[PDB]
DNA sequence: ATGGATTTCCTAGGAAGACAGA
DNA sequence: TCTGTCTTCCTAGGAAATCCAT
């Protein structure tokens, strides 16, 4: 946060300057070594803060806060390159160290090579024969003024995880890296990228990346940048699996790693925070999941039936448990079910969810426990465990019993929204607990268009018995 | 019959043989006679070919077709056999001088051959760019040439209407013209054709892109021994570049396939035609496209006449001697509406094709009826009597019109919002009609639970898979 | 033979850029 | 300058080959 150290650096440059002008009528002039050392300190710090920005970008993909801007980083790097410039310029004196110029040049080169970033990441789930965009940024672009004034060219090529550790073809891969004096930025934006074909080398688990290469002239520096890991797909059906992989990699990944290694097993609450974040960001609400939801999720993925939330907390979940092992009694993985719920809730249940009308994540046994002691016509809404992306009405009605209504798909809710569907059922009197349905659903109801012209409108209603 | 005519020519050939071997121990004018009878026969066969093409022309709109070329091929083969035997008998000197005899024989041969090159499988008459289509060309005298012989290759090229009177390019346009001993056929089949782009020819007032007629030209060369070039032209087709154009393109083709003379300058068609011709075309297209033999009735033709002509006349005989123009058909917007006559009609075709197909055949749908005649009919009928009519305001929709008298009983008519094909996909017409308690009788009196009992779908009881209770949706009106 | 992955193929249709309009 | 024609761009699925496996 403190640039004060920089104000120590340039001032030290001042000291060197005046000292040089003192010998204008051998000496030390040891301050150059000193100052250069503090420069390497500054550079290292800015480099690791860059790496921080990168991991923040990584987390942003799953649904987490991001800076997002690089302008401060750019200003810092610019200042460091400034002091570098005046130092190197000051080296020009009669007062002969190969180390001064040699070290300064490696400071410059590491700063430059690390200032080559992927500002706009390509899609982390990528379909072949579909067009996507990516954006690369150079922070020290306006410091090279341009002195050559001739733009380097950045090429983008697809690489496997193996080639990442140091085929498939992409089109319109060459774009010039250009300086923009307004906007203060040195960027290259690939806006018409397309993948013609890829070598596959469990399909939705192979991590690939886009490699942005360039050449930079001064006085021969090769610039390399690697995008976030991405999963290549060839049809929409694979998407639902691909996300999981990406979801796993964007979180749970250390800042420095061999591309692209990630833990096979992780703490359960880490997974809970990941699910909460992804849920809130993807659906688009600030009303996240609750501890009970995490409990009923926990039993679901673990095939357990404990009613104490803390036993699960010290459990660990593996990638296999997450998206490679089939749930008991069912035909899908945990993740597939969860993502199905994500889709349904995003498209048709966002207002309903934010209003807290949906209990959602509950075993129907806890539902029995709750509803059995309730008056006739009390109901609650639960996500269906049998099918993917479905929601079911559970209500209590000869004695007292409870009825589970066939789950609504996104299609079903598109035909008639959940709200008016609920309005249709007069047998439903109160939303759990003890809340009148006609108050908490007045906004979701749509006003009748009775009357023209010149036809009477025919409406569709849901009924069950 | 035509075969008596064939064996008379051939018997004359026998006589020619015996006469020749008699005069080898002078006319011999009988050869001209026989030649005269051959050219007659050839002409007839040619005209029968011209018939087939026209049937094919009609077939594209939806009319019966009898598709094999094998009989025609048999005719042509026997005929060229006769040609060969005449030409062969000509080589007696002579007669013991006349070049003209063989000269006529050779034109018999060449006209027959060039006319034996047909487009058996027609390309789509509505053609989308960058979409794959197929075409099939046939040579009838193919199994005669060759019996050893290098098979020719047929080239397919796109041509405008102007070039037909004598321009995008196609991919994989070369295919060898091959003989097949089984099937007894000499055909060339283009199975991977593609139009990359098209350049649209003309000034376009008042025309529309989608009104411009193009064709595929099939060319070949034949090496016998003598230099005969084979060209065949397909039916006119309209090239499109997006689905929105289809419903208009079709109209053009519909107009062009009918109303076209058997021999014509490509591709001229009458701009105006008798109304009853239009009725026959509309009925045929309806039956073929929907897929029923239950065609239109005089009342339907009356309300259609009123619609397209803007004539509130109630006499079927007035319209009978009227003429309808292309402009009225698909270039003039209907009064009060945003679409042409044809667009509405095609909407109805689509609706009836996808849904209401069984319903129409059961004669449950009157369909083409003015709301005035509806009012006339329904006012007197009992409470809850209804009928189903196609919406004139909307495209591809059908509406229930029913009457409520009450105990007073002042009878008014209630017109229910038209059902789209989508709406019927959500819940069938049958189940929709069942859902409303009020509708008691189909017109005139037929009980609703009798005339729709086959169309009803069985209700599922709340048993559960599952275990769960099913929720179904029903239609209601208020 | 069923079924589950994986991929090239096809298709309608929305959205929006490009093209004229005596 | 604009509107309606025309066109190009682009894409979420549906039908269905290839191939593989305690």
């Amino acid at each position: 946060k403190f640039k004060t150290g920089l104000r120590r650096l340039q001032h030290r440059v001042g000291e060197i300057h005046l000292l040089r002008e003192a010998l204008q009528k051998e000496a030390l002039a040891m301050l150059l070594q000193e100052t250069t050392g503090e420069l390497e300190a500054a550079k290292a710090l800015v480099l690791k803060r860059i790496q921080i920005w990168k991991r923040q970008q990584q987390l942003a993909g799953n649904g987490a806060p991001f800076e997002e801007s690089l302008a401060p980083l750019q200003e810092r790097c610019e200042s460091l390159v400034d002091i570098y410039s005046q130092l190197q310029q000051e080296v020009g004196a009669a007062g002969t160290r190969a180390s001064l110029t040699g070290r300064l040049d490696e400071v410059l080169r590491t700063l430059v090579t690390s200032c080559f970033l992927v500002e706009k990441q390509p899609p982390q789930v990528l379909k072949t024969q579909t067009k996507f965009q990516a954006g690369v940024r150079f922070l020290l672009g306006l410091r090279f003024l341009g002195a050559p004034a001739k733009p380097p060219l950045v090429r983008a090529d697809m690489v496997t995880e193996k080639q990442a550790r140091e085929t498939g073809e992409i089109i319109n891969n060459t774009v010039p890296l250009e300086n923009s004096i307004p906007g203060n930025c040195c960027s290259a934006l690939f806006k018409n990228l397309l993948l013609k074909k890829i070598k596959r080398c469990s399909v939705t688990e192979e991590k690939c990346a886009v490699l942005f290469s360039a050449s930079f002239t001064l006085g021969p520096i090769q610039l390399q940048a690697l995008s976030l890991p991405l999963v290549v797909i060839v049809h929409g059906n694979q998407d639902n699996n691909a996300k999981a992989t990406i979801l796993w990699d964007n979180a749970f990944s250390e800042m420095d790693r061999v591309p692209f290694v990630v833990a096979e097993r992780v703490p359960w609450e880490k997974m809970c925070e990941t699910l909460n974040l992804k849920f809130m960001a993807e659906v688009g609400t600030n009303r996240g999941l609750l501890p009970e939801h995490f409990l009923f999720l926990a039993q679901k993925i673990f095939n357990d039936n404990s009613l104490s939330m803390e036993a699960f907390q010290h459990r660990s979940v593996s990638w296999s448990q997450f998206n490679k092992e089939i749930l008991l009694g069912r035909g899908f993985t945990f993740w597939q079910w969860f993502d199905g719920v994500l889709d349904l809730t995003k498209r048709c249940l966002r207002s309903y969810w934010s209003d807290r009308l949906i209990i959602g994540f509950i075993s129907k046994q806890y539902v029995t426990s709750l509803l059995l002691n309730e008056p006739d016509g009390t109901f609650l809404l639960r996500f269906s465990d049998s099918e993917i992306g479905g929601i079911t009405i559970a209500h209590v009605i000869g004695s007292p019993q409870i009825e589970n209504i066939q789950p609504f798909s996104a299609k079903d809710l598109s035909i008639r929204s959940l709200g008016d569907r609920i309005r249709d059922l007069a047998q439903l009197k109160n939303l759990y607990p003890k809340k009148p349905k006609d108050e908490a659903f007045r906004s979701h109801y749509k006003p009748e268009q009775m009357g023209g012209r010149g036809y009477v409108p025919a409406t569709i209603k849901m009924t069950v018995e």
